[PDB]
């Protein structure tokens, strides 16, 4: 008869505006990995800061962010012109994944991109389009290189600034506000979430309800749905552990975000 929800007891607001609005985002070879934690994230009011997006949610559904808790949310905003907006996907690779921002083979999270045909085009370009071109090692997921190189591919090992046979990476784009359409820049803002892990920091809309510990409920502990009976526990949960699993995939024990009480779950 009850539908108690047990979202964590925080009331802070998330730094979304400090990331999406900005003035200058980043370069595509050196992105900023901003941490979002310990704040209520209302994902409904996002469509006003930068509309005409894609939202490309490889994982949690577009309308389901305001349903569950996230332990760590990381947003990486940079500029890639117009050709790798769909090549930022985990399957695709090339000169934008092996030598730039790389998404992992498995990945939960969504990306946001909108056009910059006049706002971030500038006269003769803003010249902050530094892409690593090529290097010796294909980049690991979520890895950047703050470095220059004199890449050669190997003949008469050279470290000089000369272009021929001592090729210099870190080129850039840049133009007058009009060009052949395809080069017009785009502001890509990714959103990488993570689940399980530590006690959750980012939750969303809070609808916390009191506890009844000897009857059946439709409980909701940090976004997970379950039907069963809650009760006190005599287990030996270590302070870092969060959930209590059994022989199968279900959870028979859980720790509430407040009052830190281990609670057994039985149907
Ligand atoms: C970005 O900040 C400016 C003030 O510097 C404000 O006028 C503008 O509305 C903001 N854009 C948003 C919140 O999308
Ligand atoms: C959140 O919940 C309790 C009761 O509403 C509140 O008094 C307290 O500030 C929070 N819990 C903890 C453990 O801080």
């Amino acid at each position: 008869t009850e539908s108690i929800v047990r979202f964590p007891n925080i009331t802070n607001l998330c730094p979304f505006d400090e990331v999406f609005n900005a003035t200058r985002f980043a370069s595509v070879y050196a992105w900023n990995r901003k941490r979002i934690s310990n704040c209520v994230a209302d994902y409904s009011v996002l469509y006003n800061f930068a509309p005409f997006f894609t939202f490309k949610c490889y994982g949690v559904s577009p309308t389901k962010l305001n349903d569950l808790c996230f332990t760590n949310v990381y947003a990486d905003s940079f500029v890639i012109r117009g050709n790798e907006v769909r090549q930022i996907a985990p399957g695709q690779t090339g000169n934008i994944a092996d030598y730039n921002y790389k998404l992992p083979d498995d990945f939960t999270g969504c990306v946001i991109a909108w056009n910059s045909n006049k706002l971030d085009s500038k006269v003769s370009g803003n010249y902050n389009y530094l892409y690593r071109l090529f290097r010796k090692s294909n980049l690991k997921p979520f890895e950047r290189d703050i470095s220059t190189e004199i890449y050669q591919a190997g003949n008469k090992p050279c470290n000089g600034v000369a272009g021929f046979n001592c090729y210099f990476p870190l080129r850039s784009y840049g133009f007058r506000p009009t060009y052949g359409v395809g080069h017009q820049p785009y502001r890509v803002v990714v959103l990488s979430f993570e689940l399980l892990h530590a006690p959750a920091t980012v939750c969303g809309p809070k609808k916390s309800t009191n506890l009844v510990k000897n009857k059946c409920v439709n409980f909701n502990f940090n976004g997970l749905t379950g039907t069963g009976v809650l009760t006190e526990s005599n287990k030996k949960f270590l302070p870092f552990q969060q959930f209590g699993r059994d022989i199968a995939d279900t959870t028979d024990a859980v720790r509430d975000p407040q009052t830190l009480e281990i609670l057994d779950i039985t149907p």
